[PDB]
């Protein structure tokens, strides 16, 4: 009941030889989080990756840094969303195609309200992987660490550390992209198409008129453009990138690929994805996932939680944005919505003050969780707006730019964040818990924050 | 103190046979008002109107064609508007490049509050020529017919009807034609300047709070249109058309050119202008000038005053619009605003039913004028604004296309008309007339009444 | 001790629809000839695995390529459907499809200069991983390879046995060579004139390269002409290369048919595994499984037509495949040999053009011209090649109809497979690199000589 | 019984700023050659009236022009310009107009395949009405024809009598067919392919078609490639053809100068009597009043050189003229003559070059091959002309400059004024259709004729 793939018996370039002593010396430095398999079996899954079409590639990447350079600069806005882990069960079509519209449809609603280009980077094709805190969870068992490790099952074998999963993520990843990509291109990513949706939501929301005008507003602005004689063929056809947490170095070194190009020197891309995150757990300043990060030449975020000082967070910018390029970092505000006004500004202010141009995004739901009187993880929808609420005033207050934001949606309705305008209770959870780990804004409650981030766009 | 023309001495392709018999009957037709001099002189300038490079050309006029189908089927809108009397002596540069913007700001504001394209005919390049109702004018002079005629100074030698004024009236349209073309071409119709100068009249209005919200909107239209990746290049270029009214029969029927195209056979269009209209005066069923609309493959407009009957405006639709093309014809509505509600829906009703497709156009100035007791003919701010009000509610009860207005304005800061927000008073009137015949809405008006169209649109 | 890894395959979506479903088994009732020969309960795992996973293309690509179809159909367009004879799993990496890639846009660019119409690249990619065989035992005395789909290469017993995992791996080999075909077509490899300079490296190198100068100095004249203009990359609609395989293997073709969504059009069946597919020689039996699948899907189809082909068979194959008269949903491909299209193809034209149908003409030169060499190895002679793709244009120029387009085999890899062209490979020479998985390749130059010859032949 | 009406002329705008007009009268203090001699209170009267006249070009045309200029001098693209020696009053009708504008499109598409870059298109047109003389008496014992914005062709003494009143009679019929020129421009007058068939009607119909057949096809073959990768009209940017005339009667040109908005940069006084004006042999002094306007106005300008230039007397147009070193501000335009352009350019281009200035080098090849026939007419060989400019791209090629442009004289009409060509007007021709007021013009045929000639030298 499985498929056979050989192990290749030459392959890659060498490298030259300075990015093999600065790889070596990234991946030899200690490592958090990572898998316990073992070394052998590591290696020859890491063969076979060596050897497979990459999921993106390096042209993408330096287009994604100057689009990122233009958010960095106040000039354009990044969202990034989707599943907090994907499967590889709910890989499918249908899932894939409910994410890709819900980014769209965030996306237009945040344009309007921003009056700039909107970035839209998914989490997908790759989101396989997470950190735990405790080995053991709640049952007794050996955590699940997404489908690129273990199984989501509870029970003992099934969540023993498995290395065939590593190429399983791969071909899991590259069919999803393969999928993401035609998506782009098809009518699912016209503007008119994925505005009517919007039109829906306002009918069915029971908040509906609460989101009404904003929704006539933006349709307006739509006609508009097509009164002027704009059809979508003119238009860039629709680019939605690729991210997810780097956390297993033994998946994202296997998926390194040498190129040329931006002054003709060979430089590494990890070509597993567009950008990728550093995690608070990862996140250490000696530690191989940051070291990793400054050799590879994809744009990078670290995840900033509310113990990060102004001084460690400069040290992160000198060490991942060296050579001052706009939008090659962007540092992850993950505080909670009771902090974030108090701790960002004077890590914001310290940054800014290096000359450095980062992105600011805020992550507004690893901040808010909590454990529900009826068992389930989640967060308040609330909770979520008050922390993105906090982070723009932070940058008013400033004059610097809330640049985007970090969220985890999904297409689907499930039942995962108490409130929003449906006023999904703990009682309601309990139905509808689809995650395989953190909760996700429903298709509903991820719209209604994009209006409300453009609301505070606006303002 | 004059320049000298030659009277060539061969130039005109022969017409086929049949456009010469159709020319002839529609000239020797009974004609209302005429110029009186003498036939000789008369024939001698239509004889040097016959060399010149024409102000249009037959492929315009086809796209006009093509344009105004779109509006007469619902899915576009017809501004039409400029001086009531062009005169030589303000036929400069500011004086066109101010119709022009005011012209172009009041599309983008009608554009966006209809949600379709707006096409747009100013009323130069031509506009030199006006009926009378007295050949005596108040002062006991030969009444002023505009300057394709006669003088405006007040004295009789200036009133007498001069034939060179025929080739006047040419070289001032040519040249103001194409300093129309050059502005059309530049950065003065870019879309995202053209609106700013609707932030400056928010601004600066009394009435400016009551606009602010629909300016934003339009802003916010206009950024999300280039944050969509819209630049101004990759639009279409600006077009501006000419019109006016076709009224000197001797000045038109010189401007002939014949020409191909349209399934190869040859037609006659008048060049001296893309559009044309005839006036309520020259509208005679059988006269010449309707029997010479006939003849001409350009667009064409009859004004229809109170006394129209359903049946006339048929007659009108059959004469005019024979082959059914949408867009060929346009009847502008000018029946007071005390009036419309009731004369104009048997009239559009009966023409609704024969299955032709015309422009309904709206004229709210020529029904709703008045003299002041301060001396000055003039019209109130009000009333323009409801005749148009009530020219929707009467396409809105009947489920027809409210498809256009034609105004008379100026891009100068004008007293002509009362009212308003800068509420102009028969007392103000006195300082700032500048017209050479009716009053014009200044550009503060023209705006305005812009914006309060552009919400009757959005209702 | 056996290098091998593991993968493990596990919960599904709708089924299709009953009504669909009733037709599809019928039509599946036929009998179907090349099919693998392992267990039902194990290919029926396998197809409810990749009756869920994403698709490899998607329905609206496939209605594109239809319409671009109709335009090559009705004579305003060429079509240029080129790549491996038989993909390996092994070889399918980044520089294998790039090379493949850049020859076809190359061949592409050459070829819409001198046909001065649109030219539609389809390639065999993505898919192309089950071949048919003669003999069930090949020369080593082992059950014969029949391409990845199926079992391996290796001349090994159990390598030859057929693995239904196979249709799980070649599933997972497409969809990562789809998307990488999808990323490099939206690069710079697709720019017009970076593409073309390769051609002028070709004739510098090449040492027929004085032969093609002209025509290679006329194209970058011609391109050079175009950004003089003001055209520039941005201006042009983005390289579409489409992806397409012998549709051979039922189980796999099936488990990837899926329903459209409906909103443009009543919703209809697609095989998602590819945009379009044809039936081979060996499996177009008028009343077999083959061309009744092809008779159910939506995707533009083809059917290869070899000597013993009758204008009466090539008929019946236009009333079953386009009944509704849509031009380019059906391509004919002729295969004859090029001792025999002068003579064999014109009836067949004759008689299909009266149907009043609207069929592609598409030739494919190398099928009908293999033999083997001196030296042991399977091989083709370019000139031969050639020859039946003049031989099919006289064809149609004598008949007044649209030479449509070729099929041809090739790679961008340095191979030594075919004989002849201007490198003049020899019989000594196929030992260097003959690395075809089965028929010989043109290789990168021989193909692209090959377009420049049949420019020419568009020209003329 | 004068077969004349008369057309009144009467209340103006600001003046143009003090401190501006304080320069210009400086300026204009300078001695001026080959003026009208009109009485000054009436040429000021005139001035009065031309300076309200809406302009017949804009600012940010010029502008335009200007960054399109730095192109050509930078040597990434070609200058193309020409139309009639000298236009009528009496024959500025459509026709003419149409005829004009379709000769230099057809011109521009043949060079732009031919050097392979952008070819900025110029007419003389909308104003060349003004020449200078040598002599103040003429042949028929009166006094000279100086273009109808001075006095009358006709040969009697009352039309040739200076009138002023010509100054506002010549900006009427500028302004009339600038506006008709912009008409065309925008209309599928200047589509590409149509534009191109005429030159295929050309080779059909000219005696030595069968030499031009061969670049023709080639041209065909790129614009059929260009609509094949899915290039339509809507995608490229519409037609821009730029006016120019010599500047040469200052009470016109001074009375056309207008002061731009100042919005994208601090105002700056144009000449909006044309885009670009240059100035002639007769009226180059360095210290005269012409040199002197030109350093004043932000126009690109033109200086013609002719076979008495030195290097030094080049040089010093250079420092006058491009004080700021703004490339393709200032063309210098070579007319030598074809026997002695190689020998006399080459030392006032390498003068020229060392000063670190970038100048546009544009060939006259018409002006210093000027001879009268046997039977009475004044006359040029097309060959002559040809090898001009064959020896003005020589020098440039020896130098390794940019040999960047030309500026010919050419009507559509198929006149008979210039001898030679493929149908090889004679001496006894001449007199069948001589209708130039005054030198004679490349007709229909020739004009396209030397296009496709320069085009070989551009490809050489
Ligand atoms: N995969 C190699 C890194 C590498 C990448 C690209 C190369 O071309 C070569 C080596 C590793 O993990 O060590
Ligand atoms: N093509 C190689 C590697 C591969 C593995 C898994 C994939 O999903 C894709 C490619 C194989 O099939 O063995
Ligand atoms: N001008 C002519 C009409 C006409 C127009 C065009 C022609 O080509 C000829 C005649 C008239 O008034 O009678
Ligand atoms: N070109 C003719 C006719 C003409 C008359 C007036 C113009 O405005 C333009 C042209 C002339 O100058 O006599
Ligand atoms: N998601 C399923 C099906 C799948 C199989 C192979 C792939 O290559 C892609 C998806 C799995 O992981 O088993
Ligand atoms: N409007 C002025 C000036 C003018 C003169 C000639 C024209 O050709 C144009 C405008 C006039 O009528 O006298
Ligand atoms: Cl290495
Ligand atoms: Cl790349
Ligand atoms: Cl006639
Ligand atoms: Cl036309
Ligand atoms: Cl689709
Ligand atoms: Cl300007
Ligand atoms: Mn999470
Ligand atoms: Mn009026
Ligand atoms: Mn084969
Ligand atoms: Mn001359």
């Amino acid at each position: 009941m499985n498929w056979t793939v050989d192990i290749p018996i030459p392959s890659l370039p060498p490298l030259p030889t300075d990015l093999r002593t600065r790889l070596d010396a990234a991946l030899a430095k200690p490592a958090a989080q990572q898998p316990t398999w073992p070394a052998d079996q590591a290696l020859a899954m890491r063969t076979v990756l060596e050897s497979v079409p990459p999921v993106t590639v390096p042209s993408e990447i330096v287009r994604l840094q100057e689009q990122l350079a233009q958010v960095a600069k106040g000039e354009a806005f990044l969202l990034q969303g989707g599943d907090c882990a994907e499967t590889f069960m709910d890989n499918t079509e249908p899932h894939i195609r409910g994410n890709v519209r819900a980014l769209l449809q965030m996306a237009v609603v945040l344009t309007y309200g921003a009056s700039m280009p909107v970035v839209k980077v998914a989490r997908i094709a790759g989101q396989y992987a997470k950190p735990r805190s405790a080995d053991i969870d709640a049952l007794g068992l050996r955590s699940y660490r997404g489908d690129m490790i273990n199984g989501f099952a509870p029970d003992a074998a099934a969540r023993e550390h498995d290395p065939s999963r590593l190429v399983r993520a791969y071909a899991n990843a590259s069919a999803a992209m393969n999928l993401v990509r035609a998506l782009t291109s098809s009518g699912l990513a016209s503007l008119h198409l994925v505005h009517d949706w919007n039109r829906e939501f306002v009918r069915t929301s029971p908040a509906g008129a609460r989101y009404e005008a904003l929704a006539t507003e933006i349709d307006r602005g739509l006609r508009f453009m097509s009164a002027c004689g704009v059809a979508d063929r003119n238009l860039q056809t629709a680019e939605i990138y690729a991210s997810h947490e780097a956390l297993v170095l033994d998946y994202e070194r296997a998926m390194l690929r040498l190129s040329d190009g931006d002054d003709g020197e060979p430089q590494l891309f990890d070509l597993s994805a567009h950008t990728v995150w550093i995690g608070e757990r990862t996140r250490q300043i000696d530690g191989a996932h940051i070291a990793f990060a400054q050799v590879i030449a994809n744009p990078v975020g670290v995840k900033l939680g509310p113990n990060m000082t102004p001084e460690l967070a400069v040290e992160y910018v000198e060490r991942l944005d060296p050579h001052n390029k706009p939008g090659r970092l962007t540092l992850v505000s993950r505080m909670g919505n009771h902090k974030v006004r108090d701790l960002l500004p004077p890590i914001v202010e310290k940054v800014q003050a290096t000359g450095h141009q980062v992105i600011w995004q805020c992550d507004p739901m690893h901040g808010n969780t909590h454990e529900s009187s009826t068992g389930f993880k989640t967060r308040h929808f609330d909770r979520i707006v008050d922390e993105v609420q906090g982070f723009f005033e932070v940058h008013r207050a400033l004059g610097t730019h809330p640049g985007g934001i970090h969220v985890e949606i999904t297409g689907e309705n499930v039942t995962e964040c108490l409130g929003g305008a449906q006023d999904i209770s703990e009682t309601d959870l309990a139905g509808r818990y689809e995650t395989a780990c953190d909760p996700r804004l429903n298709t509903q409650q991820s719209l209604e924050l994009a209006f409300l981030v453009a609301e505070m766009l606006r303002d």
